[PDB]
């Protein structure tokens, strides 16, 4: 909860990276470990290299743009119950919906673990990711 890392990463079609947005300075902001791999969505690779860094938490830059992998990714990385990472603050994630998701996040709502970053947040934001994360839930 309180461990050093921090994989970021994905983004679509949007200029490059405007998510990379210095989400990795909220690493700073908590003392963490950077674990930036770009814009892929590392899946089983990084899941091999999140027994290797002991992923805190994933942060994506992207509202699907990662496919269904990421979605029961690390829903199956709880449902692994041996892979650290019930702690994803998953930035953007699926359009016009905060709180209320459809019938996708309605059974992931049971989960639930996971936020969500609204479209048309600030990298204030993200001052947040690790201050409700590390803090409680």
């Amino acid at each position: 909860m309180e461990k050093k890392t921090i994989v970021l990463g994905v983004i679509g079609s949007d200029c490059h990276a405007v998510g990379n947005k210095i989400l990795d300075h909220s690493f700073t902001n908590a003392g963490f470990n950077v674990v930036n791999i770009g814009v892929l969505s590392s899946q089983e690779d990084f899941i091999n290299a999140a027994i290797e860094t002991k992923a805190d938490l994933i942060c994506v830059s992207s509202l699907y743009g990662q496919g269904e992998i990421d979605c029961k990714g690390l829903r199956e990385k709880c449902d692994e119950a041996g892979l650290k990472g019930i702690k994803l603050f998953v930035g953007g994630n699926i359009v016009v919906g905060k709180q209320n998701w459809p019938d996708v996040e309605q059974r992931f709502k049971a989960m639930g673990f996971d936020r969500v970053y609204p479209p048309g947040t600030s990298p204030e934001t993200t001052i947040a990711d690790m201050k409700e994360v590390l803090g409680v839930e």
